C-alpha cells in the first residue's frame, strides 16, 4: 504494497531517495525524561542532535505546509516529531486534523515516545494517522529503569522501576492497539552500549511477534547522563542490525 509503505521514505528504502517528508514543530512538552536528552533541543529520537526548532501554532504549521507543498512537490508525509513528545501537547492533534482535512493526499505520521499512545490511539485512528514511531529501548523495566529520570503520567511524576514499568506497559499496549487498528508501526531503539545493547534482541523478538513493520536501530548521541558512554561504532551498528534483520526488517 500500500501506498503509505511505498511513498513513505521512513518505511520504504526505495521512497528515501525519491520522496520527502517534512516536520511540523508543534509539540513541546514533553512527559518523560531519558537520560540520553537535553529538553533544550528536539527530540533525539527523532532528530538529529542539538537542532531547537521554532515552535509552530497549529494554523502557523498549517501556513508551512501551504508553502512547502508550493515550492515543492516530492513532499508525500507530514509528521509532528518534536520539540518534545507529540502525544502530549494537544496541539499536535489540531495540526493533523487541519492538514488532513485540507490535504487528505498527504500520508500522517507521528513519532512517540509511547507513554501516551493507549490513550490517544483513538485520537490518531479518528484524524488519519496511518503510520507511527514509537521509541522502544527496553522490553524488561529493570533495564528501562536505567534508561530514564522519570515519566509524567496522569498527573504524577514517576521515578525508578515504578516509572519504567509503568511506561513499557503503556507502550506495549499502545503499539498492540496501533497494529490492531492496521496502523504501519516503526520502532526506533537508541542502541545504549553497556545497558540495552544485547537486550535489543529481545527488543527484536517482541516486536516482531506484535506485528511491528519496520525496526530502526540508532546509536547513542552521548549526551545528559549517557555523556561519558562511549557510542556504537558504525561496523558494530552494522553487525547488530544484520543479525536483527534476521528477526525483523530493519530500516537502514
Ligand atoms: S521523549 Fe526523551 S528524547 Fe524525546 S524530548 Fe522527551 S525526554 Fe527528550
Ligand atoms: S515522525 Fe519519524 S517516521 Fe514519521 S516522517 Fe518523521 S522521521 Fe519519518
Ligand atoms: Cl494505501
Amino acid at each position: 504494497q500500500l501506498r503509505r509503505i511505498r511513498e513513505h521514505p521512513c518505511f520504504s528504502e526505495k521512497a528515501c531517495h525519491a520522496f520527502g517528508r517534512m516536520h511540523l514543530p508543534v509539540a513541546p512538552k514533553c512527559n518523560i525524561q531519558c537520560k540520553y536528552c537535553i529538553r533544550d533541543f528536539d527530540c533525539v529520537n527523532e532528530s538529529r542532535p542539538g537542532v531547537t526548532s521554532r515552535v509552530l501554532t497549529p494554523q502557523e504549521a498549517l501556513e508551512r505546509v501551504d508553502e512547502v507543498l508550493s515550492k515543492y512537490h516530492y513532499i508525500k508525509v507530514v509528521a509532528v516529531a518534536g520539540p518534545g513528545e507529540p502525544l502530549a501537547n494537544e496541539e499536535t492533534f489540531e495540526t493533523l486534523r487541519l492538514v488532513g482535512e485540507k490535504y487528505p493526499h498527504l500520508i500522517l505520521c507521528i513519532s512517540t515516545n509511547g507513554l501516551l499512545l493507549p490513550d490517544r490511539i483513538e485520537d490518531l485512528d479518528r484524524i488519519g494517522v496511518t503510520n507511527i514511531t514509537v521509541t522502544l529501548n527496553a522490553v524488561d523495566p529493570t533495564i528501562g529503569e536505567q534508561i530514564y529520570d522519570y515519566v509524567i503520567y496522569k498527573g504524577e511524576r514517576y521515578e525508578g522501576l515504578e516509572a519504567a514499568k509503568i511506561l513499557l506497559d503503556n507502550q506495549l499496549k499502545g503499539i498492540e492497539e496501533a497494529v490492531r487498528r492496521k496502523k504501519i508501526v516503526k520502532v526506533n531503539t537508541v542502541l545504549i552500549p553497556g545497558i540495552n545493547d544485547k537486550h535489543v534482541f529481545d527488543i527484536a523478538r517482541k516486536i516482531k511477534s506484535m506485528g511491528v513493520f519496520i525496526h530502526n536501530v540508532m546509536p547513542l548521541i552521548p549526551q545528559y547522563k549517557f555523556a561519558h558512554i562511549k557510542p556504537p561504532t558504525p561496523e558494530e551498528k552494522r553487525a547488530i542490525q544484520d543479525e536483527l534483520s534476521k528477526i525483523i526488517k530493519q530500516m537502514r
